[PDB]
RNA sequence: ACAU
DNA sequence: CGATGT
């Protein structure tokens, strides 16, 4: 119903998909940038925003922040619930490094424990999250 | 169909 | 138009 601007919003940014994958995390209220991801060459726009999802988990628990997470991908908040990235990706030499970053994102969600909401942006009410890369 |  | 996902 209402925004909850207390959050943090993330979003993924590619060129192709699967091609090269970014993704930075917002202050929902004022834009501010408070983590971007370098660009990683091959990757698919779920894993992506997968990646993004767990980065503002660790990004919040190291500040002691309780505010929620804003995703706008129905698929990587459930990867996050499940703890599961359930890619298609084929796991092959030129994609080993988001491979690596998916695997070591789903080891960190099962030896870390987080209260943190992870709530879907409603894009359909609301317009484009506020961490959009706008292409 | 819905979310990207 | 194509691809990634539930
Ligand atoms: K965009
Ligand atoms: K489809
Ligand atoms: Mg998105
Ligand atoms: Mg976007």
């Amino acid at each position: 119903e209402e925004i909850i601007w207390e959050s943090l919003s993330v979003d993924v940014g590619s060129q192709g998909n699967p091609g090269i994958v970014e993704y930075k995390g917002v202050d929902t209220k004022t834009g501010e940038v408070l983590f971007e991801r370098e660009p990683i060459p091959i990757g698919t726009n779920n894993m992506g925003e997968f990646l993004a999802i767990v980065h503002g988990l660790r990004y919040l628990k190291e500040r002691n922040s309780r505010k929620p997470i804003y995703s706008d991908s129905q698929t990587a908040i459930k990867w996050v619930k499940d703890k599961k990235a359930k890619s298609t990706l084929v796991r092959n030499e030129e994609t080993a490094l988001i491979w690596k970053l998916v695997d070591e994102a789903e080891e960190w969600l099962n030896t870390h424990t987080y209260e943190t909401p992870i709530l879907k942006w409603q894009t359909d009410k609301w317009g484009e999250i506020k961490a959009d890369y706008g292409r």
